[PDB]
């Protein structure tokens, strides 16, 4: 058995049907926030929805994401005693009020401001405090409840987020450690590349890959029989790019915004208006280009190759943002088969 | 001793002086082009002023630089034995046809096309038969002249350029090794940050600074005592970037181009124009923000820093970009001081 979580948002939790939720072991309700040093969840609207969900499949463990890019609120509480205390309180209180079976959390990231909120560099050993603590409220809850509550964590894939982490401190408290495998080429650089990739390209001036994250995360001490990686229902999307080499590892103006979701790409995109798909046989990667403007994605295809890997490598399983980025409801079928 | 070697455009040897000569131990002369696979000198009009400045201080070794960012002809030269020979053979007409100690090639990047050059996988086993190919002919020159001739290379900094190279094998046919420790951070980015950094800052996405950069190539099986450190006598520049921070690990709208040389830093933008000078006490690195523009740079600080770095590491020395860059001449001075 392996992992297949969704991160679903809230707003989507309705679209979701008995045929989809028996593909999923997993699913990440996004997002919980941070206010006043605790997870606040009354902006969300769906929760009671969650019975129903888990009685459709009662083997689907359904999570609390808190958190998200640019969330705040993160380095503040767990600065503190008291905040960390607060958090895990309060991950306490979801639980208990809604049919959730734990939280996971979406720090983006200990150390880092570039999202627009706090950071320091006390967040390193803060990170592990906060999560030993929540860790410990959730046991003390599931004790009185006669179960287990479930914590993980969604991280960063490149060095950065080992830098500003304790991971093999991090990871005794969590039931897995989520990679971000996506965005890893995205907003902050000019250059051109695969914001998904299972491998490195050769050429690529950026080093990072699913493969390289993993092999990042193991050495610092997570096991691999908790390491989930990532899967991308999405594009991300270069302007006014040279025509050389197909448009990868060419310089935009601009950074690699967000492109096309999944839906778009297969209406618009894909081998279509002028753009031909292209697949890249290193990475293991596919993407499109029309002379100008660069799109990355994942396919069937990329997914197929990246759920063998899970299996070669002997990892925990895979997670995809998010659940209604592809209505074609071919990549979820892809990740659910290559499982 | 240590190595104290400056890039001087060929259009700038006539503004060499005697007392800035006598400072030196090494000038590479920017730069010799490739074409038809052979280093092409016809362009560089100066060369016949070397014998004056030897003869203005006989320790001084002075080297042809050949390449430099955007020019090719590299890896189609390297692409075969007869290209190997050809840029051979011309780099022994360069050191018989002027008054040049050798040759620093200056390919920016075996494996590598983002500056609009040819490249290839097999630029990486090219490059050393390449290196190899050179160091030969230019012994085999020295054998009939009674002396040694010089090769020496200009290497990127971070781990693409460990992962086009074979450096164990590559730093056999080299005198040293130039780390090019500067435009670390700069026009593929987008979030700003110190581009010629001693040390890598907490907080910072990229991780790359002098320290990381060094440590990557001993690891990699450079001698220490082959390695020569980068300065920047000119800065990196960042627009429209948020009043957060110091504009510190803020995101651009677009890259970090070049910013002022310090010529222009001193005059017009350090504690000047609304520009506040801030010290990063962690990298040992200056930088300027005026609450919307971001300026990365070397400072006599830094420098004074990166001098006492080397010394305690036992490396090799530093060298600089460029001569031309600071004519207010302290940071040449502060080097000469600092080693």
């Amino acid at each position: 058995n392996y992992v297949v979580a969704g991160y679903v948002s809230d707003r989507h939790l309705p679209e979701l049907t008995k045929e989809e939720l028996k593909k999923l072991t997993h699913i990440n309700i996004a997002f919980g926030h941070v206010r006043e040093d605790r997870i606040q969840t009354g902006h969300l609207q769906n929760l009671k929805l969650l019975p129903e969900l888990k009685r459709e499949n009662p083997d689907l463990t359904i999570l609390l994401s808190v958190g998200g890019w640019s969330a705040g609120g993160f380095s503040e509480a767990a600065s503190t005693e008291a905040g960390r205390q607060a958090m895990a309180e309060s991950a306490v209180r979801a639980v208990t009020e809604y049919a959730l079976d734990g939280v996971d959390l979406d720090w983006e990231y200990p150390c880092y401001a570039e999202a627009g909120i706090a950071a320091s560099p006390d967040d390193k050993a803060n990170f592990t405090l906060l999560l030993r603590t929540m860790r410990e409220a959730l046991d003390r809850q599931g004790e009185r409840d006669g179960r287990h509550y479930w914590l993980t964590i969604a991280a960063g894939a490149d060095q950065y987020y080992i830098d500003g982490t304790e991971m093999a401190e991090v990871q005794r408290y969590l039931d897995f450690v989520q990679l971000m495998t996506y965005d890893m080429r995205g907003g902050f650089q000019t250059l051109t590349g695969h914001h998904t990739n299972l491998y490195t390209g050769t050429g690529d001036l950026f080093r990072i890959s699913v493969d390289a994250s993993v092999n990042l995360f193991v050495r610092a001490g997570v096991p691999k029989e908790k390491i989930v990686i990532g899967a991308a229902f999405y594009s991300r999307m270069w302007k006014d790019v040279p025509n050389v080499n197909r448009g990868l590892y060419q310089m935009s103006p601009g950074s690699g915004g967000y492109g096309p979701d999944f839906t778009e790409l297969a209406a618009e995109y894909i081998d279509r208006n002028g753009f031909v798909r292209y697949w890249d046989e290193e990475a293991k990667a596919p993407y499109l280009f029309d002379g100008q403007t660069f799109i990355s994605y994942d396919d069937e295809m990329s997914i197929r190759y990246k759920c063998d890997y899970v299996k070669a490598q002997e990892l925990a399983g895979v997670m995809f943002w998010e659940y209604g980025c592809d209505r074609t409801h071919r990549l979820l079928d892809a990740l659910y088969q290559g499982l």
